[PDB]
């Protein structure tokens, strides 16, 4: 059994600025999420060998998880707020797809999911 390589979080041909707006997905959305009792699952990688998931890298073609996004938000990996969010919501609809409504684990992405859905909604104006 193998894991895929893990989403980029370098690249120096991806275009790439600081915005006001990534600065608060940093300090106020990761942060928020990151810290949550529920985070861990979603702060790496999902490990397909050893969790025994064979089928995971079948189904979920765009990994994506936290970890992923605090390293591209330390590294200003983005252009704009909404390349993060994409990812915030890849992460969040992998778990969905691959998992069983009620599932403990997607009880946890919804969570999550919810102050996500909070700290978005007061994104600031771009400067
Ligand atoms: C470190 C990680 S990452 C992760 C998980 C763990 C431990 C877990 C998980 C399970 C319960 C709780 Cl409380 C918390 C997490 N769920 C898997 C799916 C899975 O294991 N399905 C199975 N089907 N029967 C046998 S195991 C999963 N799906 N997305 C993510 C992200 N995970």
């Amino acid at each position: 059994s193998m894991n895929p390589p893990p989403p980029e979080t370098s690249n120096p041909n991806k275009p790439k600025r600081q915005t006001n707006q990534l600065q608060y997905l940093l300090r106020v959305v990761l942060k928020t999420l990151w810290k949550h009792q529920f985070a861990w699952p979603f702060q790496q990688p999902v490990d397909a060998v050893k969790l025994n998931l064979p089928d995971y890298y079948k189904i979920i073609k765009t990994p994506m998880d936290m970890g992923t996004i605090k390293k591209r938000l330390e590294n200003n990996y983005y252009w704009n707020a909404q390349e993060c969010i994409q990812d915030f919501n890849t992460m969040f609809t992998n778990c969905y797809i691959y998992n069983k409504p009620g599932d403990d684990i997607v009880l946890m992405a919804e969570a999550l999911e919810k102050l996500f859905l909070q700290k978005i909604n007061e994104l600031p104006t771009e400067e």
